[PDB]
């Protein structure tokens, strides 16, 4: 296991012990993505928070052997399968704790690509034949178990892009594709999902969407740069992948 519904984590912690500080990490995020002035950007995490569609899991830095990567390779193995049954529209939350006082945004970045890595080594099946393994290739995205996911990271050092803040942890979003049936980006339910989601990110951040964010015309290229976005306008060269 390690993979949790709602009701499934736990009430209170013990901070000294391995997932001691889920519970804090779990409130902050509820809290974050169920705000009602202004709204969580994305409508469709707070009604996946909302119908009990998201999922949790965490990886204690303290506690590697056995509540590190490894662990998590379990945990998305079992979370990819819950994924593509029962509702379409469903999330995977990874709480990385415990949270480190300063941190700084390249660091939590840092954190997350060697996350990737270390995930990797624990994959069961050999990277999908369909989706280049080279990550200066401009198809490429991270995939486990046999398929891409949409992944990106939420860190509290992000200041002007508060979208991205989902509380006081390292937090990875993982999806499967199944989540963007109907509204794939060329699609008129597609563009109106975008149009929606805009306009709550122009209330909510203090900077726009990020330019790499694609127009759903043409599948996004070096689709990388959106995992970790920076919390300015800059834009990453397509060739700097870190993994
Ligand atoms: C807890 C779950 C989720 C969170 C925390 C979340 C968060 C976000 C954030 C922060 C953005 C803004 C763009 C960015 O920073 O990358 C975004 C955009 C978006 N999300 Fe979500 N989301 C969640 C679930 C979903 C689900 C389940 C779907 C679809 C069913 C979805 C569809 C979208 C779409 C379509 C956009 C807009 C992309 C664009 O304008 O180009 N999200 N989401």
């Amino acid at each position: 296991s390690y993979l949790w519904r709602d009701s499934e984590v736990s009430r209170s912690g013990s901070g000294d012990e391995p997932f001691g500080w889920v519970p804090e990490a779990h409130s902050v995020f509820t809290e974050r993505i169920l705000a009602e002035e202004p709204p969580y950007p994305c409508y469709f995490g707070t009604q996946g928070q909302q119908r009990g569609n998201n999922s949790f899991s965490a990886v204690d830095t303290r506690y590697p052997d056995t509540h590190g990567p490894a662990a998590l390779a379990r945990s998305l193995r079992a979370y990819r399968q819950r994924a593509w049954q029962g509702p379409k529209r469903q999330t995977l939350i990874v709480f990385v704790g415990p949270a480190v006082p300063g941190a700084e945004l390249a660091d939590d970045h840092r954190r997350f690509w060697t996350l990737l890595d270390e995930l990797r080594a624990y994959d069961t099946e050999p990277w999908p034949a369909d989706v280049p393994a080279d990550p200066s290739d401009p198809r490429w995205q991270w995939c486990f178990d046999g398929e891409p996911w949409f992944i990106f990271a939420a860190s509290p050092a992000y200041k002007d892009r508060r979208s991205r803040d989902l509380g006081p942890c390292l937090t990875l979003v993982f999806q499967v594709r199944r989540v963007f049936e109907g509204i794939g980006g060329s699609t008129v339910a597609g563009k109106a999902a975008k149009r929606r989601v805009r306009e709550g990110l122009a209330r909510y951040d203090r900077i726009g969407p990020h330019p790499t964010l694609g127009d759903g015309d043409t599948s996004t290229d070096f689709k990388w740069r959106q995992y970790t976005l920076p919390d300015d306008d800059s834009v990453a060269a397509p060739d700097a992948c870190p993994v």
